[PDB]
């Protein structure tokens, strides 16, 4: 009895919060507990769902007396695994303690042993135990045992074995709905408020549940809700030393979630109106190229968030096309950086093999637990509120395109694992380099002919006609201009200047050098991708060599220019 | 048994806490909570987590923290005294319970137990009737008692997985190494003890230098301990190293040589006079490798950037994917690179780790996580030698899972072992050799006159290697086929190899200049690289010499002359003995 703690006695003295909800799940446990055989119940639920608390609720019902007379005199106990494994150091010493407790429980009838995290004690698992004594107590039917096990590790421990599954009844314990969860907070509000004497507004508690699931995406919302609430209350209790701000507002809860999320407060805060209003301004600040596309794309985002009365379909389905590395990927990453979401990257070129298609929605080789599962489907579940970047969509197998249609139309994807993804919030973007390839090729003729083709016709050849109708608007990048590329060179050198600033050496670049580096580095076929290679090997190699051994060890004071006749850069350094 | 930290601060025994404001504010907030009111400080050995519990009490007397946290006296338990003190039977229950009574009935009672893992169960051998962890859990569940934890990163995982209930009650707190500015400030508080005990005086430049010198060279130890370890050793050095000088002052020179011995690096390396090392590095490779001048330029320039510091500091010094034909010395140049640098080279074969089952071994231990300490083979190598050349032969053959791991190294240059210490590639040069370019265009173009049919360069490798991996790479060093003129230089070094072998047997070999030309042309094969030179030398020079060394005049050793007659275009050898 020393190892275990009587929950029934605990309720009499208090300290158990009144359970709210889960009336059907709680009633189910009592029904199975009254069975002649297989009375032992199981609670298959994820961490934070509230599977441990529902068992506590049963003890409260017994003390309250709102149960049949059979269970009115019954008692419940909670097995402490830590107490049993405290200092034994040998497997089998633990078992002796378990046997002694079973005899103590067996003498008195109407005793229930609530084994929390039953999966740990039974089964070999992955990351110890014997599991020899759990089987006889189940087959003997003397004392009922309530076992809480997660969905994961239950299929590999209970379904694999007949003895444990046969004596245990499975109770699906799903996460509560948003409406149900906010009601629970109201039930628990008097206990938390009494601790620090602060009053919570209805808006803040409702916002906490809604925002927590959207941003945290780590554990289930019931546990997350109580954490942010208690954290905000504790923070509010001691945040101002001089001022006792007994009142609470949405401002306080926003900062608390930002700290654990480690994301800027502005993004975490429910400032969707503010962020959407300045979405273009923030994006345009860092990147000043392709303003025409930004204006069309920025407006498409604001209207997309509204949904036009249709929300089941994915909010974002914009497709981008044009020359490679001319801003197709910069806008996507900068869009995520401004929003603060975690950008995901997948190259369809890599997934151009039928075996690779299976990798996206599962694992061809045998895996244990299917933890890796699909390369993309699992990532979507990990971060549903994040943008999905696809590269070289043109070079993909035909079957892959069929799967894409289901995402935009059906709004959900089913794979071998069976996990569901809420594509409503999910956004999608793609980049197509096929269009630039068509203009690069030369016709089979004595005199070449204009290869410029309408962007719409090019897509029809490589993409099915059943996709452009479901899309919002097509954005195409034709080519950069001299004024845009020239300005970009100035921005890129700043990174080198910032890098040199910490080292303690200054740098000076002539305007003529900047103009010359732009024409060579920029390529129509390859966009701005070779510009980084051209500019880096040109500037980095001479400066790096001199900086180590030479006059530029300390001081800097460099000068760069190019002779007109030579048309080649010249580097000057001052000690 | 227990010592009041709050009162110790008034006496002044504990040094005043500085910095770590972010950690402290987080701790008071979680402790303030109704539930989950037990902060757990998780870190590593030397991070300074122990000084936060003692440092926290110091702030209470000062009054900087909120009034609610004020008026709370923090006590500290003793792991050894409590267990050792209860030699008699049944004393532990009354003693631990009597001690609990002091904290009980007091809303402001606070308690700290360093190394919380030690008290998972304690003071009982025969039975588990009373447990240190579970004796305080029922009362703690009601919130009467609030405690503070302090455990290591790896050890925290054991309690977290084994006991989910305890994990809920304890709120994990991430601890990080203190800033360079904070480190020097902390050493000033400790400096009186070390300087007084050793009868030495530490200069302001010496203490500051140790912080940057140790992190640069010492690897396994952590920065607070690293700075304090060298300071203790540095003072001791003054007493014992100089017999007659008996210097009582610790200078930067006195506190930098110790870091060299502690790190087992060459003396004067802390001086950072690496300009000469990089000046002749390029020539050193060309002298032993002929025909890859282009690779040396691109390869040397990149290493120069990293040593010069022109680049992402987190990113490793270099990322390279050696590729080309067989026998072009892609592996040889890599080995010679380490020798010229004078840095130990760690070679790893990816063929053994071709499949996922063996990929574990490289990054972690097998299912017996605690059974085998080796864990990840790559991490301990870097930990043992943070400055090293890592060779990965036949990288393409490996499973794509390893490629995913390499992306992280290029992104931030960090890797974490499942059961071991942390490792970083900031000071490690990544070089992996692939055989994607070994394809040979054996077939020739149809027609009376052959035409150049060269496979497109770097296009095929795109399919073999993952696309995202290629984008992160700095440069790909392709190895061109050996030129005919280059062959002559390769032959010359093979004679030196043959010569040293012959010297052991007492034979001296003289080879004419025309002899080298014949061997070079006969054995020229671009498809087989330089390897045929060893075969033609083995076939034309070693074979006849072997017969004479065992069955002829060379049993005792002597002069040998090699030449070829123009009339027959065949080599003729002359033995003198
Ligand atoms: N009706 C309710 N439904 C769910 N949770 C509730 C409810 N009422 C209160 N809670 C609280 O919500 C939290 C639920 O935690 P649980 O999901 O039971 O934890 P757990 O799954 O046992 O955690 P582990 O040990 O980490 S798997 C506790 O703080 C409960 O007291
Ligand atoms: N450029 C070179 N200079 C000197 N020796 C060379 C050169 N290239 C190859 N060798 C010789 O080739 C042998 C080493 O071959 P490796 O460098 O291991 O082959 P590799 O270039 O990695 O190609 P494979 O496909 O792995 S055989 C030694 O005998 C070297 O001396
Ligand atoms: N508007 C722009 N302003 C500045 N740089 C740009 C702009 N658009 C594209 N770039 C540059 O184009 C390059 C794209 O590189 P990368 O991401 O490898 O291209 P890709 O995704 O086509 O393979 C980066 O250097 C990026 O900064
Ligand atoms: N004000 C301070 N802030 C942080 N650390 C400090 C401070 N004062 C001293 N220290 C250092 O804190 C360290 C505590 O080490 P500790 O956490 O006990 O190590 P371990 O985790 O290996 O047991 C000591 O090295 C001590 O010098
Ligand atoms: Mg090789």
């Amino acid at each position: 009895e020393n190892f275990t703690t009587n929950l029934n006695q605990l309720a009499r003295v208090g300290g158990i919060d009144p359970l709210i909800g889960r009336e059907k799940e709680l009633e189910r446990a009592i029904q199975v507990l009254c069975r002649r055989r297989k009375n032992n119940p199981l609670l298959v639920g994820e961490s934070g769902v509230g599977k441990t608390a529902i068992a506590e609720g049963l003890a409260w019902r017994i003390v309250q007396g709102d149960v049949p007379e059979v269970m009115a005199d019954c008692t419940i106990y909670s097995l402490d695994i830590g107490s049993l494994l405290a200092g034994t150091k040998y497997r089998g010493d633990f078992e002796k303690r378990f046997k002694a407790l079973l005899k103590q429980l067996e003498q008195d009838t109407n005793s229930i042993l609530f084994i929390d995290e039953i999966h740990t004690i039974i089964g070999a698992g992955a990351a110890v135990d014997a599991a020899n004594l759990i089987k006889p107590l189940l087959s003997s039917g003397k004392i009922r045992v309530i076992g809480s096990t997660t969905y994961q590790e239950f299929s590999n421990i209970f379904e694999k074995d007949r003895a444990l599954a046969r004596r245990f009844q499975k109770i699906d314990i799903t996460e509560p709905s948003i409406e149900e969860t906010v009601q629970i907070i109201n039930g628990l509000k008097p206990k938390y408020e009494a601790h620090h004497d602060v009053r919570y507004t209805a808006k803040a508690v409702r916002a906490a549940v809604e925002l927590a699931v959207k941003y945290i995406n780590d554990r289930h919302l019931p546990d997350k809700a109580i954490d942010v609430i208690d954290e905000a209350g504790a923070r509010a209790r001691l945040m101002p030393v001089s001022k006792r701000k007994k009142t609470v507002n949405v401002a306080d809860i926003e900062s608390v979630v930002a700290r654990i999320a480690r994301i800027p407060e502005k993004s975490v805060s429910q400032s969707d109106r503010d962020t959407l209003k300045n979405l273009g301004d923030r994006l345009k600040m860092l990147v000043f190229g392709q303003d025409k596309a930004i204006e069309a794309l920025t407006e498409a985002i604001k209207m997309a968030r509204a949904g036009l009365g249709h929300e089941h379909k994915p909010v974002g389905s914009f497709l981008f096309a044009g020359p490679t590395g001319v801003g197709k990927t910069e806008v996507t990453v900068q869009l995520s950086k401004a929003l603060g979401i975690e950008l995901l990257r997948f190259d369809m070129s890599e997934y151009m093999e039928r075996h690779t298609v299976s990798r996206l929605i599962g694992a061809p080789p045998g895996y244990v637990g299917f933890d890796q599962g699909g390369l993309l489907t699992d990532a979507v579940i990990k971060h549903p509120h994040a943008v999905l970047l696809l590269d070289e969509i043109e070079k993909a197998h035909p079957d892959v395109f069929n799967i894409l249609l289901q995402v935009m139309d059906n709004g959900t994807l089913t794979d071998n694992n069976g996990r569901k993804a809420d594509f409503r919030n999910v956004v999608l973007v793609m980049t197509t380099n096929a269009g630039v390839r068509e203009t690069e090729r030369k016709s089979i003729g004595l005199i070449h002919q204009d290869n410029s083709t309408d962007a719409m016709e090019e897509i029809k050849k490589i993409f099915t006609p059943e996709f452009r109708n479901r899309l919002d608007n097509i954005i195409w990048f034709d080519h950069l201009s001299t004024d845009v590329i020239h300005q970009v060179v100035d921005k890129f050198i700043v990174e080198l200047q910032v890098q040199l600033d910490q080292k303690g050496v200054s740098l000076e670049v002539s305007q003529e050098a900047r103009n010359w580096l732009a024409e060579k580095g920029y390529d129509r076929a390859m966009g701005a991708r070779p510009m980084a290679r051209v500019i880096q090997d040109n500037l980095k190699k001479p400066l790096a060599n001199e900086l180590l051994f030479g006059s530029l060890v300390d001081g800097g004071q460099v000068t760069v220019a190019l002779d007109k006749e030579k048309n080649e850069l010249t580097y000057g350094f001052q000690s």
